[PDB]
RNA sequence: AACUCAAUUUGUAAAAAAGUUUUAGAGCUAGAAAUAGCAAGUUAAAAUAAGGCUAGUCCGUUAUCAACUUGAAAAAGUGGCACCGAGUCGGUGCU
DNA sequence: CAATAATCTTTTTTACAAATTGAGT
DNA sequence: AAAGATTATTG
C-alpha cells in the first residue's frame, strides 16, 4: 500500500511514492542495452524537467505576415498583367528587368539597368528624379504626356505600399485650408445661431489646429479662445469631430439615448441621419462643415511640412524634406569643414559610428544620429537654426521611415486617381482600367471571411458560391460574404451543455427571456384572508401577468403586480408577495426594443413571427459590420417600413447564452409531451422550474441530458497556459508509469501540488491626459526605471498620496510607504491592483483591515478621477472603499484565510478529475462510483510553511532535487491532513464566524510539539498525534521527522530532463551579407550567399550517430569515422525520407545503415567516474549531474542568507558557532567540480575569490557561495558572479568524447533505463 | 447554479510602417602602385523562412516525441519481492 | 586544440470567440 | 527577454 505525491510545474513536475509510514521504498530495476549492468538500485522518488511550452502566438504572427507578403505580391502581379500588352510595345525585357534586379550583372539575363536599359537614360532619370516622390508629383501636376515605364513604377509604388484602413470614408482633396474652412464652420453655425454668435477674430485657427499637440489638448486651446462656448458645447463637440475625437451629442440638443460620433467609423453616415432625423435637416450642412474640416485636419497631421497646394500633398512633402534634407546637409559639411576639421571623417566616413554615415550607410537609427550629432551641434556657432529641426525631428530626414505608419490609404489613392487621369486620355487601356487599378488599393479582404482556401487550410471558413478564382473584382460575386461571416462566428461559439449538438441561442433571444421571466414567475407565492396556505401562480395567472405587466414595462415592480394585477384584475384589495422582492430581476428587453422600433404590438405579440424577431435578434448579434447587417436584414424590407429599416439596421446586440432553442422550447416530456416551457407556463400545483425539471426523474428530461454523449486532446482542450498543459499531460504518464513500477497496483492517495516597461508607460500616458497633469512636464521619465514599483506608483497615483489629500515629493521615495490595501496577513497579493504609495502607512486605518471608514469618506472623489483615467482597476477601486459596504468582515476576513489553503483554481480541480478518472473506473450495484483512489489537492503554502516550521528548508540554485522533495513532503502532508481530519475531505479531495477562523489559522499545529498561541500560552500537544473517532495513528513527531528528515538527504533522486526533438523556424532569421564561408545559408536555391548573402546559424532538430567512412587524403583512400552529424530544422525532411542518400550527399560512404541513430537534445551520456553530460547540439554538450549537498550545508546556507519569532536566538546561535561550513561547502563543490565539471581554469578562480573575501561578514559570504552552485549545476553553463568578480563560462565545445561512452535512455521516471555502450559501434 | 461590471489568459482573422540582403542610381582628380585629397549620400526594384502539392490570392516556426516489439497514425504492449544500509545507489536473503 | 568575445527581427491597428478570476450583487 | 548555441577570431 502507498500513495503518490506530485509537484506540478512550467518547467517541472516533481513525483514521489510513499507507504504508510511516510518512507519512500526503493526497488531495483531491469537495466537494458549490450552493458554488462543488468540491474540497478534507485529510491520511487524523482523529477522531471522539460522546456517550456510554447503558444501559438509567434507562430500565428509568422503566419499573418506570410499571407500579407503572398498577397503584396499578387497586387503587383495584378497590376503588371493589366500593362502587359501595352507595355511590350514600349519594352519586352522590362518587367523582366525588374524581377532580375535583384541578380547580379554575372547572374542577369538582361541589361543590368532596370528602369529603360541602357545607362545614359538611367542615369538622367534619378537626376530629374532623386526620389520616388518627386515622379509622384510630377505625374500628378503635368499634363505632357508620359512614359508608360514611369506610369507603372509609381503606380506599383502607391500599390506595393498602400498604407492602412483604419479611417472609413473618402478624404476631400480640396479641403486642405484649416483656417478657411474653419471660419466656413463658424459662419455655418452663426446663420443657425444668429442669437448667439462666435467671434472667430483673431483665432489662429491653422496654429491651434494643426499644432503636433493631442487632439484633446487642440480642442481645449481652440476653446480657450473662445469666451462664452463650453468644452462639451455645441461648437466644441464639433471642434472635437474635426480634430478626430467622438463626442457625445445627447446634452447638446437634450435627447434620450447617447448619440456618439466619430467621422472615422464605418457608422458615422448612418448615425448622422439617425441625429439628423431627430433634429432636424436644417443641421446638415453643419455636420458636413465639421467634415470639410476633419478633412484638413488630417492633412495636417500626416505630412512633416506644409506645402502650397497640389493634388499630391503626400509626395509634395517628402521633396520639401529630402529638399531641406540636401540644403541643411550642404549647410552641416561646409559648416564642419570651417570649424572642426578634426571630425568630418569620423562624420561622413566611418561607418562604424553613429555620424552622418552610419545614418545613411550604416545602421544607425534616426535617435542614434541625433544622439551622436547633437553634441557637435552645440560647438559650432551658425548651428541654432538647425538644432530646432533636431528636436522638432525634422534634421535630414529620411522619407522612408517608421512614421510612415499614420499614412492612410485614401491619401495613396487620391494619386493614385490623379495620375490615371492625366495619363488616360494618352493611353486607352488605362481609362478602361481606372476602376480596376483603383480596386487593386483599396480591396481588403474582410476579417470575417479570412483566408481565400479551397479546402486545404485548417484555418480558413469562408464559402464560395461561385468556383471560379476570386480576384480583388469578383470578390462579392465569388464569395458569399455573410455565410462565411456568420461561420466566422460560429466556429468559435458554443453549444449546450445539456444537449451538445445543439447551438446556443443570442443573449437577447426573445425565447430566452421569456424563459427568464417565467422560471422566475413559475416560483411566486400569494396569500391572503381566506385561504389556508400560500398559493403559487397558474398556468392561467402566469400568462396573465406577462401579457398585463411584463409586456407593457420592461422593468415589473411589486408595487404593479400588487395593485394592477392583483388589485384591477383579482379584486385583491391586499395580499402578500413571495419569491421576488422589490422588483423582479427578469425583463422582456428585446421584446421592447423592437416594440419601440417596429411599432406593431399585434405583429409582436403573435406567434407567427417569433422565428423572424429571433432572426433579427441573430442578425442583430451575429454580426458586427454596417454593411452585412443591411445586406442580412433587407429580407424584411417588404415588411417594415423604410423608417423602420433604417433604426433596425443600428441596433447592436452582444452575448450568447449558455442554452438551446431545443432545449427550452423543444424536447418533451414523452409522458405529458410538454416542453420546459411549457412546464414553466404551466406546472399544475407543483410548479418545477428549470433546475428541478432536468434533475427530475419523475420526468424523462435527466435521461435524455446525460444521453449526451483520447488524452492529449483532452489535455489541449482545457483553458489555460500551454505551459502548465505541457506540465500536467506529463503528470499523467508518469501517474501511469508508477502504478506499472508498483505492480498495477492502484495507490490510495494522489497528492497533487500546482505552482502559481512599454505596457506600463502607455497606461500611465493615457492617465495623464485624462486628468491633464502636466505631471511629466514637471517630472521627465523613461521606460525602463518604471520597474522600481515605488517610482511606478508615483505616475500612477499622479504624484498624489492615496489616503490623504497632500502631493507626494518625488525625491523621498524612499521614505514613502508601499501599504497593501488588502493587508497580506489575509491574502498575499504584492502586485499592483493590491498596493499603493503613501507617506505613512500608519495613515490607512488600523492595520487589521482595509482602509478607514474615514479614509474613504475623505479620498473617493480622488480615487473615482483615478478610475475615471483607468490608472486604477475597479478591483483595487472596490478594496479601497469596502469600508463604506462593511469593511472586511470577521467572515470574509475567514475567507482569505480559508482561500490560502484550499485550492480554489479551476485547471487544478480539472486535473484532479483526470486523474480520478483515470484511477476510479468500476461501478457499483446502484450505478455508483466506486472511489479506490483518494485525489488530494494543495497549494503550495502548505510545504512551504512546512519546510520553514521544521527546518527543511529549501535552496533552489543547489540542485534540481527540491522539486522531488516538494512531491514527497506533498504526499507527507496530505495523507496526514486526511489522516487527522477526515471531516476536511470536502474542501481538499475530488468527488461564530471566529470558529473558522482559528481553525485553519490553526490547522497544522498538530505538527508541532509546543504550541504557543499569541494569547500568552503553552499548549504542549502529545508525542503522537492520533484520530478521534479512527483509532489510526497518524504522526509519531519521534519517528516520522526523521523519516523525513532521512529520505531529504537520500543522495540518489530520479532527475530525468525529458529529450526533445527541437521545431521552429530554421535558423536566426538576420539576413547576413555575403562573405565566404560554408556556413551561409541561401534564401533561395539560386541564390549563392557568396554573391547574395544569406542566413547563418541552423537549429538543429536532432543529431544523428554516423558510423561510415570518408575520402581521405588525395589518393581517396577511406579512413573510418565516428561522428556526430546534426540535421537541421530544414534539413529533417530530406534526411527522413532516404537517411543514406542523404548522408552520401555530404562525402561519407559505406554507412551502417543499422548504427543510426537518432540522439535528441539533452540526450544522456556517462563517462568514468559516474561523468554525466547531456546532447546540447552535435558539437555543444551540458552539464548532466546533480550535486548531493548534505541537508545540513542546505539549512546554513538558506540560514546564513535569511539573516532577516524569539526563537531565532535559536536560529542566529547555529550560523556563527558553524562559522566552519563555508570552507566544507568550498571543497563539497570542489571535489564535485574536479570529478563532473572539470573546469580547472575557473575552479581557481573560484577558489581565489572565496579565499580574498574570507574578511567578508558571515552573510555577503553565504549569499555569494550560493552562487557557485551554478558552476555545478545540470546544463548548459553559465556565468555568475562571486562578490564582484565575475567567472565566464566553461563550456563543452566538443561531442567527440560521447561517442565511446555509455548512452542512457530514460524512461519519464528514470528507473526503467536502456543503456547503449557507444564504444561497441565501429 | 444565475446576473452585472472589470480585468486576465488563450485562440483566430484582416491590415499598415520599418529592418535586412543583392542589384541600379557612370564618382572625379592626381599617383606605376598601395595611397591621398575632393565630390556625393535621403531613392527604387526584388526577396522576406528553403520551399511544398493539394495548385488555393492555399500551406510551411504551436501542441505531441526515452528505448525495444507491434502499428499508417493515434496509441498499445515490454522490466519479481523483502529486508539491512547510503556520495548519485550499494549489499544480503527468497521464487 | 582552448579561451575569448559578439550576436541574436521590430512596431502598430482593426475585428471576433472562449475560460477564468475577483469584486459587487 | 533573456538563455545559450553558433560563429568567428585569437592564443
Amino acid at each position: 500500500k502507498y500513495s503518490i505525491g506530485l509537484a506540478i510545474g512550467t518547467n517541472s513536475v516533481g513525483w514521489a511514492v510513499i507507504t504508510d509510514e511516510y518512507k519512500v521504498p526503493s526497488k531495483k530495476f531491469k537495466v537494458l542495452g549490450n552493458t554488462d549492468r543488468h540491474s540497478i538500485k534507485k529510491n520511487l522518488i524523482g523529477a522531471l524537467l522539460f522546456d517550456s511550452g510554447e503558444t501559438a502566438e509567434a507562430t500565428r504572427l509568422k503566419r499573418t505576415a506570410r499571407r500579407r507578403y503572398t498577397r503584396r505580391k499578387n497586387r503587383i502581379c495584378y497590376l503588371q498583367e493589366i500593362f502587359s500588352n501595352e507595355m511590350a510595345k514600349v519594352d519586352d525585357s522590362f518587367f523582366h528587368r525588374l524581377e532580375e534586379s535583384f541578380l547580379v550583372e554575372e547572374d542577369k539575363k538582361h541589361e543590368r539597368h532596370p528602369i529603360f536599359g541602357n545607362i545614359v537614360d538611367e542615369v538622367a532619370y534619378h537626376e530629374k528624379y532623386p526620389t520616388i516622390y518627386h515622379l509622384r508629383k510630377k505625374l500628378v501636376d503635368s499634363t505632357d504626356k508620359a512614359d508608360l515605364r514611369l506610369i507603372y513604377l509609381a503606380l506599383a509604388h502607391m500599390i506595393k505600399f498602400r498604407g492602412h484602413f483604419l479611417i472609413e470614408g473618402d478624404l476631400n482633396p480640396d479641403n486642405s485650408d484649416v483656417d478657411k474652412l474653419f471660419i466656413q464652420l463658424v459662419q455655418t453655425y452663426n446663420q443657425l445661431f444668429e442669437e448667439n454668435p462666435i467671434n472667430a477674430s483673431g483665432v489662429d485657427a491653422k496654429a491651434i489646429l494643426s499644432a503636433r499637440l493631442s487632439k484633446s489638448r487642440r480642442l481645449e486651446n481652440l476653446i480657450a479662445q473662445l469666451p462664452g462656448e463650453k468644452k462639451n458645447g455645441l461648437f466644441g463637440n464639433l471642434i472635437a469631430l474635426s480634430l478626430g475625437l467622438t463626442p457625445n451629442f445627447k446634452s447638446n440638443f437634450d435627447l434620450a439615448e447617447d448619440t456618439k460620433l466619430q467621422l472615422s467609423k464605418d457608422t458615422y453616415d448612418d448615425d448622422l441621419d439617425n441625429l439628423l432625423a431627430q433634429i432636424g435637416d436644417q443641421y446638415a450642412d453643419l455636420f458636413l462643415a465639421a467634415k470639410n474640416l476633419s478633412d484638413a485636419i488630417l492633412l495636417s497631421d500626416i505630412l512633416r511640412v506644409n506645402t502650397e497646394i497640389t493634388k499630391a500633398p503626400l509626395s509634395a512633402s517628402m521633396i520639401k524634406l529630402y529638399d531641406e534634407h540636401h540644403q541643411d546637409l550642404t549647410l552641416l559639411k561646409a559648416l564642419v569643414r570651417q570649424q572642426l576639421p578634426e571630425k568630418y571623417k569620423e562624420i561622413f566616413f566611418d561607418q562604424s559610428k553613429n555620424g552622418y554615415a552610419g545614418y545613411i550607410d550604416g545602421g544607425a537609427s534616426q535617435e542614434e544620429f541625433y544622439k551622436f550629432i547633437k553634441p557637435i551641434l552645440e560647438k559650432m556657432d551658425g548651428t541654432e537654426e538647425l538644432l530646432v529641426k533636431l528636436n522638432r525631428e525634422d534634421l535630414l530626414r529620411k522619407q522612408r521611415t517608421f512614421d510612415n505608419g499614420i499614412i492612410p490609404h485614401q491619401i495613396h489613392l487620391g494619386e493614385l486617381h490623379a495620375i490615371l487621369r492625366r495619363q488616360e486620355d494618352f493611353y486607352p487601356f488605362l481609362k478602361d482600367n481606372r476602376e480596376k487599378i483603383e480596386k487593386i488599393l483599396t480591396f481588403r479582404i474582410p476579417y470575417y471571411v479570412g483566408p481565400l482556401a479551397r479546402g486545404n487550410s485548417r484555418f480558413a471558413w469562408m464559402t464560395r458560391k461561385s468556383e471560379e478564382t476570386i480576384t480583388p473584382w469578383n470578390f462579392e460575386k465569388v464569395v458569399d460574404k455573410g455565410a462565411s461571416a456568420q461561420s466566422f462566428i460560429e466556429r468559435m461559439t458554443n453549444f449546450d451543455k445539456n444537449l451538445p449538438n445543439e447551438k446556443v441561442l443570442p443573449k437577447h433571444s426573445l425565447l430566452y427571456e421569456y424563459f427568464t421571466v417565467y422560471n422566475e414567475l413559475t416560483k411566486v407565492k400569494y396569500v391572503t384572508e381566506g385561504m389556508r396556505k400560500p398559493a403559487f401562480l397558474s398556468g392561467d395567472q402566469k400568462k396573465a401577468i406577462v401579457d398585463l405587466l411584463f409586456k407593457t414595462n420592461r422593468k415589473v415592480t411589486v408595487k404593479q403586480l400588487k395593485e394592477d394585477y392583483f388589485k384591477k384584475i383579482e379584486c385583491f384589495d391586499s395580499v402578500e408577495i413571495s419569491g421576488v422582492e422589490d422588483r423582479f430581476n427578469a425583463s422582456l428587453g428585446t421584446y421592447h426594443d423592437l416594440l419601440k422600433i417596429i411599432k406593431d404590438k399585434d405583429f409582436l405579440d403573435n406567434e407567427e413571427n417569433e422565428d423572424i424577431l429571433e432572426d433579427i435578434v441573430l442578425t442583430l448579434t451575429l454580426f458586427e459590420d454596417r454593411e452585412m447587417i443591411e445586406e442580412r436584414l433587407k429580407t424584411y424590407a417588404h415588411l417594415f417600413d423604410d423608417k423602420v429599416m433604417k433604426q433596425l439596421k443600428r441596433r447592436r446586440y452582444t452575448g450568447w447564452g449558455r442554452l438551446s432553442r431545443k432545449l427550452i422550447n423543444g424536447i418533451r416530456d414523452k409522458q405529458s409531451g410538454k416542453t420546459i416551457l411549457d412546464f414553466l407556463k404551466s406546472d399544475g400545483f407543483a410548479n418545477r422550474n428549470f433546475i428541478q425539471l432536468i434533475h427530475d426523474d419523475s420526468l424523462t428530461f435527466k435521461e435524455d441530458i446525460q444521453k449526451a454523449q483520447s488524452l492529449h486532446e483532452h489535455i489541449a482542450n482545457l483553458a489555460g497556459s500551454p505551459a502548465i498543459k505541457k506540465g500536467i499531460l506529463q503528470t499523467v504518464k508518469v501517474v501511469d508509469e508508477l502504478v506499472k513500477v508498483m505492480g498495477r497496483h492502484k495507490p490510495e492517495n494522489i497528492v497533487i501540488e500546482m505552482a502559481r516597461s512599454r505596457e506600463r508607460m502607455k497606461r500611465i500616458e493615457e492617465g495623464i491626459k485624462e486628468l491633464g497633469s502636466q505631471i511629466l512636464k514637471e517630472h521627465p521619465v523613461e521606460n525602463t526605471q518604471l520597474q522600481n514599483e515605488k517610482l511606478y506608483l508615483y505616475y500612477l497615483q499622479n504624484g498624489r498620496d492615496m489616503y490623504v489629500d497632500q502631493e507626494l515629493d518625488i525625491n523621498r521615495l524612499s521614505d514613502y510607504d508601499v501599504d497593501a490595501i488588502v493587508p497580506q496577513s489575509f491574502l498575499k497579493d504584492d502586485s499592483i491592483d493590491n498596493k499603493v504609495l503613501t507617506r505613512s502607512d500608519k495613515n490607512r486605518g488600523k492595520s487589521d483591515n482595509v482602509p478607514s471608514e474615514e479614509v474613504v469618506k475623505k479620498m473617493k472623489n480622488y480615487w473615482r478621477q483615478l478610475l475615471n483615467a483607468k490608472l486604477i482597476t475597479q478591483r483595487k477601486f472596490d478594496n479601497l472603499t469596502k469600508a463604506e459596504r462593511g469593511g472586511l468582515s470577521e467572515l470574509d476576513k475567514a475567507g482569505f484565510i480559508k482561500r490560502q489553503l484550499v485550492e480554489t483554481r479551476q485547471i487544478t480541480k480539472h486535473v484532479a478529475q483526470i486523474l480520478d478518472s483515470r484511477m476510479n473506473t468500476k461501478y457499483d450495484e446502484n450505478d455508483k462510483l466506486i472511489r479506490e483512489v483518494k485525489v488530494i489537492t494543495l497549494k503550495s503554502k502548505l510545504v512551504s510553511d512546512f519546510r520553514k516550521d521544521f527546518q527543511f528548508y529549501k535552496v533552489r540554485e543547489i540542485n534540481n532535487y527540491h522539486h522531488a522533495h516538494d512531491a514527497y513532503l506533498n504526499a507527507v502532508v496530505g495523507t496526514a491532513l486526511i489522516k487527522k481530519y477526515p471531516k476536511l475531505e470536502s474542501e481538499f479531495v475530488y468527488g461564530k464566524a471566529t470558529a473558522k477562523y482559528f481553525f485553519y489559522s490553526n490547522i497544522m499545529n498538530f505538527f508541532k510539539t509546543e504550541i504557543t498561541l499569541a494569547n500568552g500560552e503553552i499548549r504542549k500537544r502529545p508525542l503522537i498525534e492520533t484520530n478521534g473517532e479512527t483509532g489510526e495513528i497518524v504522526w509519531d513527531k519521534g519517528r516520522d521527522f526523521a523519516t523525513v528528515r532521512k529520505v531529504l538527504s537520500m543522495p540518489q533522486v530520479n532527475i530525468v530532463k525529458k529529450t526533445e526533438v527541437q521545431t521552429g523556424g530554421f535558423s536566426k532569421e538576420s539576413i547576413l551579407p555575403k562573405r565566404n564561408s560554408d556556413k551561409l545559408i541561401a534564401r533561395k536555391k539560386d541564390w549563392d550567399p557568396k554573391k547574395y548573402g544569406g542566413f547563418d546559424s541552423p537549429t538543429v532538430a536532432y543529431s544523428v550517430l554516423v558510423v561510415a567512412k570518408v575520402e581521405k587524403g588525395k589518393s581517396k583512400k577511406l579512413k573510418s569515422v565516428k561522428e556526430l552529424l546534426g540535421i537541421t530544422i530544414m534539413e529533417r525532411s530530406s534526411f527522413e525520407k532516404n537517411p543514406i542518400d542523404f548522408l552520401e550527399a555530404k562525402g561519407y560512404k559505406e554507412v551502417k545503415k543499422d548504427l543510426i541513430i537518432k540522439l535528441p537534445k539533452y540526450s544522456l551520456f556517462e563517462l568514468e567516474n559516474g561523468r554525466k553530460r547531456m546532447l546540447a547540439s552535435a558539437g555543444v554538450l551540458q552539464k548532466g549531474n546533480e550535486l548531493a549537498l548534505p541537508s545540513k550545508y542546505v539549512n546554513f546556507l538558506y540560514l546564513a542568507s535569511h539573516y532577516e519569532p524569539e526563537d531565532n536566538e535559536q536560529k542566529q546561535l547555529f550560523v556563527e558557532q558553524h562559522k566552519h561550513y563555508l570552507d566544507e561547502i568550498i571543497e563539497q563543490i570542489s571535489e564535485f567540480s574536479k570529478r563532473v565539471i572539470l573546469a580547472d581554469a575557473n575552479l581557481d578562480k573560484v577558489l581565489s575569490a572565496y579565499n580574498k573575501h574570507r574578511d567578508k561578514p558571515i552573510r555577503e559570504q553565504a549569499e555569494n557561495i550560493i552562487h557557485l552552485f551554478t558552476l555545478t549545476n545540470l546544463g548548459a553553463p553559465a556565468a555568475f558572479k562571486y562578490f564582484d568578480t565575475t567567472i565566464d563560462r566553461k563550456r563543452y565545445t566538443s561531442t567527440k568524447e560521447v561517442l565511446d561512452a555509455t548512452l542512457i535512455h530514460q524512461s519519464i521516471t528514470g528507473l526503467y533505463e536502456t543503456r547503449i555502450d557507444l564504444s561497441q559501434l565501429g
